[PDB]
């Protein structure tokens, strides 16, 4: 369906590199419709929960430390498919071995200043949208460019 | 002082358009600082509030429903002379007489559908930023940018 | 041979996406060469010859009464392996599948909606080149530019 | 009306150069309609009735040389004001002398390679398009877009 | 004459802020022709023989100190008019008041984080090339692309 | 360690192309800093010396003569895996095979003009980068960014 979402958020770095514009540039330019922004300086209890599956992992500690170091402009994203396209077009975790084109590839060096993260899953999509995003602050009324859909 | 703030909205037409993202990345190129950033569908309340000097013009009736037709992306940017130099990049009211390079002198061509709209004053900005966005959802820790400032 | 001529369309989505000088662009800096130029209203007979292979599926029908459906700006582009090349600048039939950093993959989100048209091999092009343009319409001079060729 | 119509020429230096993408690019995100567009090595008549006003000029013989000595890309964009729009989108004669944001400001650094030419006046422009395109070339279906005109 | 040369330094700020390859493309798009380019830590005797006209001046002192706090790309740039043209590309003394489309109108907000310096005559253009190259550094073999010129 | 460089060099094409900047901004915008830059027309000795792997095959000698017959812009890089990763920003050896996104993807169509080259090796790298800069001419000071580093 056209409906589906996904959240996005551009991290500290990629606020404090300038790369807001850009970044939602590049998913607009895709056909994707913003239904939820905001920036925002992410809490503890934020963090922790919308990285909750990294609790154990060792890099969860500064993780959350970076992520609520400074804004972040969280956004939700609608359109097919865009849970898996927001993450083609991001790259992979590793900035080096983003391919060019992505905005991991064209923009990061180091893992833990990846600019950018996106959920993995729709299931994670809507749980971490629940996570930053009260409903009233969510698009009811979409509107895709006519020419964009079958 | 390089605390200076402005009110800018990137309204229904814009955002339709897809060029969100451009814009603020215009305003991040410039140097100035992202301290507020929402999208929200304007009430017909705040949008008669935001052009409240116009209310007595003919073109009031319009523009109030067409600014509460659809989601506008609201935002505060930061910086010494931000709200002259936000206009500058804006253009003029007219898109057609706007400086090509500038936001309406380059994406428009209609008055009624000028993209973007920016405080005129800093009176105005102290006023438009006090109406569409709340204390805490601005930011206050801005360490200026030692590249930008002297 | 460096005079290898491969048909592109920017069909009826991307034109009124205004996507034609984006795309024109791309193969520009790519070092190709415009033999060939103009925009139309496709006819059911010029789809229909156009997608002659896929006539027998399914999709077909939807596909022709699509490219007819609005303006197309048909184009020739020479070069050396410019057929193989084009496509891979375009990306897979699917957006969603096609990489960031191709026509498809930063720009669409549907099949049915992929915003440009390639040849995909030498004789497909020759034929669609000839479908498209008479030959009055393709430059007939092409002196290779010593930068862009040993 | 929003149906007004120029005439604009990528001149031989402009498509050498590889900017008709570029250069169509600015059109289509400013809102204006191709309505028309293709490209032609120009005939010495053509170039001498589309350069008529100068007949008596000095520069005229050079100038008609120059526009027929290779291909132009001819299009005609429709929109509010686009005569005088698209002028201003251009710059001035001397490309040294255009502002940065305009296509020859951008471009180009001489008065006889300035890249693209564009109607001055309504009257030159109707007379221009019926030079350069027949009737057929022409969209006459345009509905406006409700995003770019109120 | 098509060899008149301009002597631009992009300053610490603008190469701390990654800003190096956006400039040289603005004047490389320009038709402008790099005849000399480096980077380097300037020395306090450089930047005070290159900021000469201004020992005086009770910002000097400031400016020698941070002209010589970073590297900074020394640039050499040939074509008709460029003198005046690479000035008209770089804006005012104040970004603030620099139109959109200008470098410091694009990227600054300070008058001592100009971004780039540029001479501001043909004779300063050719006291400052001496100052920042040596002969053997610069082209002499200048080769402007052919459709730059008449 | 964050400290790994690479050898970088605009060829020929790409300068008379005039991608310089465009290339330069690529490798900014990725977070690597730039350590070293200079335009010159290489020797017929440091051609044969950078590409000295090269001598036995084919190309070798109109690989030397071309990259010769011009200025190059050679540069340095600093940054973590900043060897491979300029690669994958690069390309592929035959730019028809190289993936849009990548600058032989995006600009070139013949392996013997594909508009830049790069170290292929930590070791490569240490070696041209002695071969084509001096001590005096590499950074020295080069404070990571906080914002690209952990
Ligand atoms: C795996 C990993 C990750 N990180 C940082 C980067 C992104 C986040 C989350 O990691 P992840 O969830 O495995 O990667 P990814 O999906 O690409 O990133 P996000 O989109 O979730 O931020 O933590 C880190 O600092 N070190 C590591 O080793
Ligand atoms: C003058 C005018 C204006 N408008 C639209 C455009 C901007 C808003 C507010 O007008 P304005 O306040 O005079 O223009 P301006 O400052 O340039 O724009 P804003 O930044 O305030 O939106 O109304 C319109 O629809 N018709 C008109 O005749
Ligand atoms: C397979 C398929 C395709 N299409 C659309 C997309 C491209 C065209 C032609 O299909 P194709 O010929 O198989 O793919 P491709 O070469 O990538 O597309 P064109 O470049 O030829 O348009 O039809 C569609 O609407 N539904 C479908 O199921
Ligand atoms: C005046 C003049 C002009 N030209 C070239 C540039 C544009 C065309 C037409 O000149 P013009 O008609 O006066 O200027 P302009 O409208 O800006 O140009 P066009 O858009 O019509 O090409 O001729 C030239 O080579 N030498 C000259 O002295
Ligand atoms: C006038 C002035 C200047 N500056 C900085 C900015 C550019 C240089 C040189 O000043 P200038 O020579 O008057 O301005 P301008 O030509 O625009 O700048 P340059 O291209 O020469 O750097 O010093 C400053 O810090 N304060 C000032 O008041
Ligand atoms: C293989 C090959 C190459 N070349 C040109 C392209 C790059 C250089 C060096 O070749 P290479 O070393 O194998 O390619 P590559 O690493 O991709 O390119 P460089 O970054 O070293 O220039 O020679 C050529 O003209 N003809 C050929 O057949
Ligand atoms: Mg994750
Ligand atoms: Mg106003
Ligand atoms: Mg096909
Ligand atoms: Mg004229
Ligand atoms: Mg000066
Ligand atoms: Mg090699």
């Amino acid at each position: 369906v056209n409906k589906e979402r996904t959240f996005l958020a551009v991290k500290p770095d990629g606020v404090a590199r300038g790369l807001v514009g850009e970044i939602i540039a590049r998913y607009e330019k895709k056909g994707f419709v913003l239904v939820g922004l905001k920036q925002l300086v992410p809490t503890k209890d934020l963090a922790e929960s919308h990285y909750a599956e990294h609790k154990e992992r060792p890099f969860f500690g500064g993780l959350v430390s970076f992520i609520t170091s400074g804004p972040v402009v969280a956004m939700v994203f609608e359109g097919k498919g865009v849970v898996a396209s927001a993450r083609l077009m991001i790259g992979v975790t590793n900035p080096l071995a983003s391919a060019p084109g992505s905005i991991r590839g064209d923009f990061g060096v180091d893992v833990g200043r990846n600019i950018i993260g996106g959920s993995d899953s729709v299931e994670s999509a809507n749980r971490e949208i629940a996570l930053w995003f009260k409903p009233e602050e969510l698009l009811t009324e979409v509107k895709p460019n006519p020419n964009l859909y079958e």
